[PDB]
């Protein structure tokens, strides 16, 4: 029997290998891959290291490198985002994965330790799949003999690239890797759009709250702020718009919203009296975008209209002051990721009390923590990026090359345009999109091949 | 007095200044820049050869650099965008500008030329503001020994930056260029909102059409083409998409579009056959936003559903075969910058003949045309930025650079993104928005200065 | 050889007829009823005294009565309404009609009463078509006998069918009516989706401002305020509503608008203390629609931000104080029905002035004072039932009846469902919408003939 | 030692309870008779027998006929809809509920008879609350005793209004109703607004399939067709739309909607030539609103694109043919009420076939089988209605007058306009919503009292 796993429960696995099929059905650019790849093995003998979100979308991650020859050792990377029925589907194929639904930050650790750890001693891994830069880390500070085998990094997200591109800077990044978040068929589609979708998902499925005729706060308005802020508006959501940057917040003007500041003029002098408590007390909802750190402070959170729901959708956990309400508040857990955090005292709650907030996914990515994240359609976009990312570093083989060789290809690059145009036309298929195909009398109007790449690579779309 | 202008009717000056008047008050950064600069003058001995529509917006950009020091000559870049009592009322202010509405192509050309010659012989002209590149193509071709004393070139819009890059490729650029389009501030503002606002404006104004419960074809989805599909969607228009860039096309099915093609398969086999005559007849308006030649070519107007509104609002009128029209079927003219086009023949029409296409603008810029253009409040943003690039460029002093030096300089490149953000932040607080200043630790963790900028220029937006 | 009209400019009819052969291809109700009832000449007799807007559709209107056999006499019910155009094809086509753009009041009454007199003397009027209710005030009160002789009103807007029911109520009424603005196709197409195309479009013309981004409010939330805020949200301002009846102020609600009283706690005490300056003080544009008086009062406009646009698209313009604006402040005009209203006294303005309103139509109906009104295939709706009511009353000749016969007919009533239903058909023809018809087996189950109608009398929609 | 009910779970009671008290705080119309009526005890001796689908709403609706005075005994009006931790925490409360999530029909049936007999004997029922009308029709049919001693009837939805106001018109209706539907502060609130929230949320639990960029089809255009068809435009769908009643097909095209039939010329012959197979062949998703039968037919099953999505929103299963595809096809189930019907064949079916559709909630009611139903704070709107509506029928005695003044109140009738105002004024104060009052002055001009009712009968909102 396999036994190189740890899963929730096992016996979802017909349950989770459904909803792949499903799935494989939802990501055409993905299964693309796996059609034309497939008899080449280009990934084989790559053995990855993975740490994303352990879902059905994830699942068709795995399945395509294990299709195009990987050897994969899986973990999630949030303690929530996990959808037990794809981690149990993605074991009984045979792979090893440690994931559940609502592990502790020790079992965190552990799982991705389990990844790295084949037996009591490193795997030999070659290649690392990364969201969010938590395995990039643990591989620098306390593996970093195995980094020397290590061909690429492949990294999702806005957050894991800020923290590769620290280590560039720093000269301790050890191995090349490819920002896939900076695709336009990933930033652009998934973290925006996905957002878009899952948002407004996760606070029904976490409170069946009506949203119309409410009032939001969205703290920023970067790509995952804007589909945010549309996830909100479209239901009929009053939502006004938090911004540090004045180039999104002229964008968040044009789109239709209020821009306000949670503090008097901008300007957070660390004091209560520098908290606009007028608007805070007008909010039903605040939702953190930045990928920043305490966003929704102590004192905006002590502001805060009664009964108001809270969550974050960027970055750890530390958008909001979850710590400050642990220590000073008393939490009710309503069902699983909901939280009534009372804020009569730091230790018991009366049931009726009337003067609560509601914190969903204990201030943890709320998409992927209340409901399933982003849907198939959009992962596609981001997940045909990573396995092109894997081809591309795997086929380069850094760790083989010399010294001098290294030195030069020692770097965080995006995938060239012409393959995001490739995914995205797999995309637009999808839909039953037809795209036009240029003459070459225009195409040399315009200085392009019929084939593109169609803009250059200033252009922002 | 002063005679040095011609316009089509001086008595309007009264009305075009109450407009100005209004204006100046919509325009917050463009007004800070005149409130900031005026006492250094920094444009004092600038000579700026001028084409851009010379609407009220216009208007506030001219007085912003003739108060900042600069002498001007004027002309609109186009037969149909010029607003009359605008042109009067710079004309009164005693400004030398040659514009008015419904120019032929002669007096076109005969007003740049008045811009370029004073009293017969060149203007010390030492700057270019252009809008599409026709003046500077004529300074290059026609006016040599004039560019080797103008420092430089700052160009308005996408289609005039395409023909500076077309320049410098084939080393037939004389003077630098600052690309004023993709400023965030100009291209994620005016291209995109300005549309939103002015095209739905203009097939009102020009037809009284209903558009709810119609359906449309965009053809595009750069950032025009995004604007105009919202400007009809926002109506209750069923809007269809058409693109050759599969990225956008992906934008475009993400945003609530169907994307289709006018061709079978997308492919121009060079014949009627090759038409989705099906998809076209079911169209009552067309609008091309491409940038590109012969996007609404002859066989698809032919195809086109009775009665259906044809119009551009690219900037040049080659986006649909006019040639075609203008040969082959009756022109009727409604009003100004409105014709029924009857596909009955040359020679003569029933006046109740239900087979004619509208056209609007003579397919001209139809925002321009057949309305007033981008609002007051959008072009700041743009004019701001033509503002900025003219005093950046005349400090520079390009002309008067020893040979070695210029080569050096020779260049079409973008505002810095510093300046993008300050004109910015005076846009959102002309909306009453609040921008939130990060503190210490927060402008640490995410590697900024407090004061920005606050993205890498690698940054969509 | 016809001179008996008055008109702007007889030379605009070639225009306005070129409109009108625009206009029949958008009104195919209207058209419908033409073709249907030519042959039979159904209002052969009939000599209609009209008094509505003296727009292009209008046009199609009168030409559609004329063609069933009518002959008509015609002014406009407000005096910035008429299209000079329109009025001048409707005289070039030997209709007597008094109507032109920017009537002074005295003027407006005198078209009213060339409509009632011909030659000097009482016309042998038998019909009446009105919009507001003033011509059918003018013959009960001025000319009591001419009713005698009259078989019916037709009546096209919520105000004027408010006079007729105080007028039935009171025993004054001397003719039956039509309410023509209670049909589904009028009250929940013309109020509503009218103002939502005319109230943006009117706002444009008048002032270009940017909307995007900017703060409204809308008094009243009817079928014109329901319009009117999606006309401005679907521009994306940020729109407040006030509301007095709590059933409207729901539906606001949950149609994503936040509920807002000009005056503390909703309770005006005719104080200044009363009003909410911090709210008005924010406000960019204030809407007025509710048929009401003073709705926009002297107070509110004191407190009102800088440079705010105030108008009325309510029937009457008294919904704003102007009687308070002309007494106390003074009036600047920027063009016609576009005035800024100086908050600094009565007796002159500096023409820099930074205090002052914008007024557009002086308060009267904004969308025909600044644009165009409803476009045809809304009205369209409007006015096939307009001509269905003139057959219907026309027919039951009430003026021939005996009084016994007459007191059961003297009422104010609503067209048939089943007319309402065959107005929508030929509407959704117009569109290309295709009706599904019930099978036998499910026109049985839901208790409906085939044929319709399909909903009880008591139904919303 | 309470046993006196059958639910899923009774520990799931103290989760039910921490939802209740959330759901207290968002239905303030429900709360605020709660304390007015609390003190009165005006269903003190009232006997309700309860269908309704048991929910979180359904408890608060419950617990508050309980606070006023009222025994029940409750069963679910749908074998999906129960949410089982409000069903244990209303038993938990010492309350007789019969519900389950899950429900066979004979367990359904079983369900109803537990409310209606107690101890095995009729209870002394007085009052009856009904969404559908299967309760009222088991009464007529087997227990008329029973109905002797009742009261009135109470009822929610469109449907099982139509079956009162049939049995009314056939002589068979026995005791009075109140159509709770067609209060405006029902009808307008949950049937359109609760389908906006609820439909997107079910189609996004049962399938997590993107929404944005494909095609809908939404049958029937009423108040659940309007809001049906928003939930999914507002995801970005192409929503086209089928009706059978023209005046509700036009709203739909002034909505911005393509209406389209099914059927070629929208004539269903019964034949599969009549089938519009290009129309279906494109389409991702139908949704059924109509509450007619066999609106989504079995040629139109066999028409529909590969892996389409099919539900019903309409208050019974018979809007799609469930039943030809039980017979024919295979049914694989995904998870609970989402199965994979798949058209190969009715024996077996390859794991991985293509050729299948996506059946949610087994064709019930897909808002409340996949998700939770309307939120609380709609609810709140129809909650108070049947509250205020079961005080009324209790407090007239219609059980104890005599046969003569019976039969002047045997009626179905709706709740007095001011309730309807009283129960809005409440939900628009939970928005923070201000109305505001009228002035003497405005009353006496506009006819109405400044403490309403606001509109005539006839208005239609
Ligand atoms: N939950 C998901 O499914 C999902 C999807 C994509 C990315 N992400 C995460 O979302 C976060 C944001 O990613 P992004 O792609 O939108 O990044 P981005 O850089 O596009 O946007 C972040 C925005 O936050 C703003 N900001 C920073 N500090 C602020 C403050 N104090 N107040 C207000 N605004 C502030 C910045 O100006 C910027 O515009 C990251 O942590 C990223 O990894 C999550
Ligand atoms: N009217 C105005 O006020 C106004 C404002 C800004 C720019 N412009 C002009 O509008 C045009 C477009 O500018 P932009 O900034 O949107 O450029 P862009 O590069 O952002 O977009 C142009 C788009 O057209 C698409 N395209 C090209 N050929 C096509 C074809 N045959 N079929 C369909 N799609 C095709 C391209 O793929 C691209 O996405 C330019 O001519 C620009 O100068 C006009
Ligand atoms: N083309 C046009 O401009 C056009 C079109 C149709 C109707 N009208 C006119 O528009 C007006 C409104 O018509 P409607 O059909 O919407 O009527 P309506 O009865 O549907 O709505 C008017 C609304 O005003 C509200 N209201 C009244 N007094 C108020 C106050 N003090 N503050 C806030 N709200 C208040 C009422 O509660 C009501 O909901 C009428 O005068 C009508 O004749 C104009
Ligand atoms: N799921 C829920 O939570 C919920 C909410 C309220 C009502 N309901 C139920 O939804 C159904 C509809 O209710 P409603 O209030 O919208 O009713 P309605 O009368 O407002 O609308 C039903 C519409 O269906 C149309 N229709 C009938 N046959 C048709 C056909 N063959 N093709 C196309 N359109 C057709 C009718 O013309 C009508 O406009 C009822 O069964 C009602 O009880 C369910
Ligand atoms: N109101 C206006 N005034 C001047 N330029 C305008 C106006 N509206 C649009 N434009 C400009 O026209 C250019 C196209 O020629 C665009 O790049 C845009 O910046
Ligand atoms: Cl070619
Ligand atoms: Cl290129
Ligand atoms: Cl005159
Ligand atoms: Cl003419
Ligand atoms: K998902
Ligand atoms: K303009
Ligand atoms: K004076
Ligand atoms: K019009
Ligand atoms: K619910």
């Amino acid at each position: 029997g396999f036994t190189d796993y740890k899963v929730a429960d096992i016996t979802l696995a017909a349950w989770g290998r459904r909803e792949l099929i499903i799935a494989e059905s939802e990501m055409p650019a993905l299964m693309g891959l796996r059609r034309k790849y497939a008899g080449q093995q280009p990934l084989k003998g790559a053995k990855i290291l993975g740490c994303i979100h352990m879902t059905i979308q994830t699942g068709v991650l795995i399945e395509t490198l294990v299709a195009l020859g990987a050897e994969v050792r899986w973990s999630s990377c949030n303690i929530f985002s996990t959808q037990d029925q794809a981690a149990a589907a993605i074991a009984a194929a045979g792979i090893p994965v440690f994931a559940w639904k609502g592990e502790t930050e020790e079992e965190y650790e552990w799982c991705i330790e389990q990844t790295i750890l084949k037996d009591g001693q490193p795997w030999d891994a070659n290649m690392v799949l990364d969201d969010g830069g938590d395995l990039t880390e643990i591989l620098h500070k306390k593996y970093p003999q195995m980094l020397e085998r290590i061909h690429g990094i492949t990294e999702e997200t806005t957050t894991g690239v800020h923290r590769l591109l620290d280590m560039l800077k720093n000269g301790t990044l050890k191995v090349p890797a490819i920002n896939v978040n900076d695709s336009v068929t990933k930033s652009k589609n998934d973290n925006k759009y996905g957002c878009r979708h899952s948002l407004n998902d996760a606070i029904k499925r976490g409170t069946d709250h009506l949203l119309s005729g409410k009032q939001a706060l969205v703290i920023g308005y970067g790509d995952v702020g804007k589909g945010s802020s549309q996830s909100l508006r479209q239901e009929g959501m009053i939502v006004k718009v938090a911004e540090v940057d004045p180039i999104c917040a002229m964008q968040a003007c044009m789109d239709g919203f209020e821009v306000v500041s949670p503090y008097k003029n901008g300007i957070n002098d660390g004091t209560e009296a520098s908290i606009d408590a007028a608007l805070l007390g007008k909010i039903d909802l605040i939702v953190t975008t930045t990928g920043n750190v305490n966003v929704c402070d102590a004192n905006m959170l002590k502001a805060l209209k009664k009964r108001a729901v809270v969550c974050n959708i960027g970055a750890f956990d530390n958008e909001i002051d979850t710590a400050f309400m642990r220590k000073n508040w008393a939490w009710e857990e309503v069902k699983p990721q909901v939280h009534k955090i009372h804020r009569t005292g730091k230790d018991g709650f009366d049931a009726h009390n009337d003067d609560y907030l509601i914190l969903l996914a204990e201030g943890r990515l709320v998409n992927l923590g209340n409901a399933t994240g982003h849907p198939s359609r959009i992962m596609d976009g981001s997940f045909a990026n990573q396995v092109l990312a894997q081809i591309h570093l795997f086929e380069q083989k850094y760790a083989d090359l010399p010294a001098a060789e290294k030195a030069k290809r020692l770097s965080v690059e995006v995938l060239p345009k012409k393959l995001d145009e490739e995914v995205a036309l797999e995309m637009v298929k999808g839909f039953g999109g037809v795209v036009t195909q240029l003459t070459p009398k225009q195409a040399e109007y315009i200085g392009v091949s019929v084939e593109g790449p169609f803009k250059p690579d200033t252009y922002r779309y």
